[PDB]
């Protein structure tokens, strides 16, 4: 059977920094996605849950990412934040499809072009994303947000193993409520937690025709996750010693997708960034995980009400500088046409403000060079 509980004391705790870590990550990715923040913490919760009882590589924290939201972000605001429902339950049931046939090892297939693209489009669009908090503008904003980067970027040089994003929200929450800073709060975006994810079959999906308009972004949101899960494992992988089944972490992936849609949640996948920051922490059981989403849960009922106060440029500078650490690659000074693939994906992306759109012409323009080559 192998299953442990070795390492508790440091999985916990590992699961515990994760997990303030993770918070205000799903609250602005449903933020960015049009929704409310309760979808992602759910997502988060329930994600990390089910893939700590079924997932493939233990310590690898599957919750809320960009790399899911963006692709939703278009489907709520044409059929709303429950076709997003669907399109999870779908893209769950996509996965364990994915696994169930045992096809992890093709995802070496997918361009390299395709997905430096899609990184990039990823993360000048939740750049983008904060810009619409700077329209209506009050200087507390201006200066909150700046201040942020400054705290962000400025404080860990002399500080330890605690986050600066810590600080910064911390800090701008006790000033903007001390103060009394007029400025847009996170409880104003969407409503927060106050109970437990109850099971919310889809009521608002019909069968056929939502098919026929949920099976795009399930396919794209299951790729796109396997991709994720698939090149977290793999880091995971190199940082310690596995033989980790990538099927059995994508069938994981999709129970845990499925049972999320089925409560009310998001779409979610694997975290590189707090992955990395779990494993260098000490965390390599199931129980960081396990206790990082439920950590989440208790920590996110606990802090409601002060939650809800939190204003929105301390979020808004993490986002902007978890964009920075997204996109920043090899700016190569090599092939005309995968830099043709990846601008492409960039600059359709940029413009349309839809990923889904970026990702589908990588596809078919890597599937036309591929022809060329063939």
């Amino acid at each position: 059977q192998r299953e442990w509980f070795a390492n508790p004391r440091k999985d916990v705790l590992a699961g515990i920094v994760v997990a303030l870590a993770l918070i205000p990550e799903a609250i602005a990715f449903s933020i960015i996605a049009g929704v409310d923040p309760q979808v992602g913490l759910y997502a988060s919760f329930i994600i990390a849950l089910i893939t700590a009882f079924l997932g493939g590589r233990p310590g690898m924290i599957s919750a809320a990412t960009g790399a899911m939201a963006l692709l939703m972000t278009g489907l709520v605001k044409d059929h709303g934040i429950q076709y997003l429902f669907a399109a999870t339950v779908l893209t769950g049931v996509l996965q364990v499809v994915f696994g169930w046939a045992k096809l992890a090892r093709y995802l070496k297939f997918v361009p390299r072009s395709v997905m430096v693209g899609f990184v990039n489009a990823l993360a000048i669009l939740i750049f983008m994303a904060q810009l619409p908090q700077f329209v209506g503008a009050n200087w507390q904003m201006y200066a909150m947000v700046a201040a942020g980067l400054a705290i962000i970027y400025l404080l860990p040089l002399v500080f330890k193993a605690m986050p600066s994003a810590l600080v910064a929200i911390v800090v701008l929450t006790v000033v903007a409520v001390v103060t009394g800073a007029d400025v847009k709060t996170v409880g104003d975006m969407g409503t927060l937690p106050t109970a437990l994810p109850h099971f919310q079959f889809p009521q608002v999906p019909l069968t056929f025709e939502t098919l026929a308009i949920i099976f795009p972004v399930a396919l794209t949101l299951s790729l796109v996750g396997l991709l994720e899960s698939l090149l977290t494992a793999q880091l995971i992988d190199e940082r310690t010693d596995t033989t980790s089944d990538k099927n059995v972490e994508s069938r994981g992936q999709g129970v845990a997708n499925i049972v999320t849609g089925f409560f009310g949640g998001m779409a979610g996948c694997a975290m590189i960034g707090q992955s990395m920051i779990n494993v260098t922490s000490g965390g390599r059981g199931r129980l960081s995980t396990f206790v990082a989403g439920a950590f989440l849960m208790v920590l996110i009922l606990a802090l409601q009400p002060l939650l809800v106060q939190i204003p929105m440029a301390a979020l808004v500078a993490v986002m902007m500088v978890v964009a920075i650490s997204t996109f920043d690659w090899g700016s190569l000074r090599f092939p005309k046409g995968e830099t043709v693939v990846m601008l492409a994906t960039v600059a359709v992306t940029v413009f349309t403000h839809d990923l889904s759109l970026g990702v589908l012409i990588g596809v078919v323009l890597s599937a036309l060079f591929f022809a060329r080559k063939v």
